[PDB]
């Protein structure tokens, strides 16, 4: 797995709040969450599926 498969919940400097996903490797499985809406990172997926798809083990 990446590296980036285990980055924290970036919201970003925007105040904004839009339900994204990530890899939480804190749980181990791509999750919901509150992102702010810019500097997105890797740990940032439109869905669990597409999470899943780039970083979901193999």
């Amino acid at each position: 797995r990446p590296d980036f498969c285990l980055e924290p919940p970036y919201t970003g400097p925007c105040k904004a709040r839009i339900i994204r996903y990530f890899y939480n490797a804190k749980a181990g499985l791509c999750q919901t969450f509150v992102y702010g809406g810019c500097r997105a990172k890797r740990n940032n997926f439109k869905s669990a599926e597409d999470c899943m798809r780039t970083c979901g083990g193999a």
